[PDB]
């Protein structure tokens, strides 16, 4: 049951992959969720759009000039929000000279030169965006309603990120330690780090160790989503990690409590959304929140799914020590 904590990669056959919530809880009885992140690549014969040829004139309503500051592994990532700009516009950009991907090798030589110059030449991110990619009819792994619990509650709407090479994610996990879902729509790659949920704490230790005045300032500081640590420095200091490469046409799951960060290695899109099973709603009763937010009220969850525990909780008397190993009880049929 996955005991190395490593990243796990899922080709689901066509009937595996129709139901989304089912998929979600075998690849959790497989321990994929003890990485933090998974990737799953969906049957060959699906599709989630016929063409994105008609997307030139999609606007990006709040594209994020990303300024990086920092050395020795250590950056905080400043955002400068642009005017309007459309798709079309966006593309040209990052393809241009400017900000164009650099000629390499391998991905080890293209991650290099990502921590080596990340603090140059600032990219522009075309970043949360509200909308999808998917047509109306596409009821697999649908992005704009997966029908999670989460259902039940700006959290179940789906989001687009055109990036460009050097564009970045900083160290975080997800508002109220929800999952995540990503498909990479077209375009180059985009490579991930993830921190296993059970080493959590040891990454946010060593990050109250580096920025004490913004730990000072906020309990959770890595929730504002600034915070950019090379895998050099996790290694310094024995935070354990894995990376993993997306490719276009390819889904990327993060689970409740999984610290991932990231870039973009050229012009692309993502799309993203948040979802949830039986197994979050103690990571949504535990979430430490940013004090400086997405807050959602777990009252709702507690009295349809533990509605024993409900009195407990509302007292301050339910106490549960979350195990980060333990599949979703929806994974029961898989094991
Ligand atoms: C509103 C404010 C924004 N938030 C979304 C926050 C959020 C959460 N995760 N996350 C990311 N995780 C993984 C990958 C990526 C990525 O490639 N790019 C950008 N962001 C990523 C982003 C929605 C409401
Ligand atoms: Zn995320
Ligand atoms: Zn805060």
């Amino acid at each position: 049951l996955n005991p190395s904590a490593r990243i796990m990669t899922f080709y689901p056959t066509m009937e595996e992959f129709r139901n989304f919530s089912r998929y979600i809880a075998y690849i959790e009885s497989q321990g994929a969720h003890r990485a933090g992140l998974a990737k799953v690549v969906p049957p060959k014969e699906w599709k989630p759009r016929a063409s994105y040829d008609d997307i030139d004139d999609l606007v990006i309503p709040a594209p994020i000039q990303q300024l990086v500051t920092g050395q020795s592994g250590l950056f905080t990532q400043y955002n400068i929000q642009k005017k309007a700009m459309t798709v079309r516009e966006f593309r040209k950009i990052a393809n241009s000279d400017k900000y164009c991907t650099p000629r390499y090798s391998e991905f080890e030589e293209l991650e290099r030169k990502y921590w080596k110059n990340l603090t140059f030449n600032p990219p522009i991110y075309g970043a949360d965006v509200n909308g999808t990619l998917y047509e109306k009819h596409v009821d697999e792994w649908n992005i704009g309603r997966l029908r999670t619990i989460l259902d039940l509650v700006g959290v179940n709407t789906p989001y687009l990120y055109f990036g460009m090479w050097k564009t970045s994610f900083a160290w975080h996990t997800e508002d109220m330690d929800l999952y995540s879902i990503n498909y990479l729509h077209f375009g180059e790659p985009k490579s991930w780090y993830s921190v296993p949920p059970e080493h959590g704490k040891r990454l946010e230790r060593l990050a109250k160790g580096f920025f004490p005045g913004s730990a000072q300032s906020c309990e959770a500081f890595l929730r504002h989503k600034m915070t950019l640590i090379s895998p050099l420095m996790l290694k310094k200091y024995g935070i354990p990690f894995d990376k993993v490469t997306q490719e276009a046409g390819e889904f990327m799951i993060t689970f409740p409590y999984g610290y991932h960060a990231g870039f973009n290695h050229g012009f692309n899109c993502a799309e993203s959304t948040n979802f949830a099973t039986r197994r979050w709603i103690e990571y949504g009763k535990q979430a430490v929140l940013c004090s400086c937010m997405v807050k959602i009220s777990m009252d709702v969850f507690v009295r349809k799914f533990q509605p024993e525990r409900y009195k407990l909780w509302k007292a301050g008397k339910d106490n549960t020590v979350i195990d980060h190993t333990l599949p979703t009880p929806e994974a029961a049929e898989f094991l």
